[PDB]
Parts: C-alpha cells; structure tokens; sequence
C-alpha cells in the first residue's frame, strides 16, 4: 500500500514532524528502522509521525 488515512490525531511542535488529523489522507515515503515512525506527505506538508497512527486506504 502507498495511500494512507490517519486513524488518530497526532499534533507536534519538533522539527520534521507533521500534524496529521484522524482521517486525513497521506502517502507514506519511508519510515526508521525501528518502525516507529513514518514520512507521511499530505497536502499540508511531508514530515514523520508514529506509524501506528495511520492504516491503509487499501
């Protein structure tokens, strides 16, 4: 999958973060190698938020 929506809202204020509300389309670019953390791009802008926050639109 490559098109995802966010099952939660996450909000920070760090650099390279983004701020995602529950159900809020984004695509997934990347993610740490603990799996942790994802690079979403919405049309807000791109940046990281935890991967458990977003699921499939597949």
């Amino acid at each position: 999958p490559n098109l995802f929506v966010a099952l939660y809202d996450f909000e920070s204020r760090t650099e390279n973060t983004l701020s995602i509300t529950k159900g809020e389309k984004l695509r997934v670019l990347n993610n740490t190698e603990n799996g942790e953390w994802c690079e979403a791009q919405t049309k807000n802008g791109q940046g990281w938020v935890p991967s458990n926050y977003i699921t499939p639109v597949n």
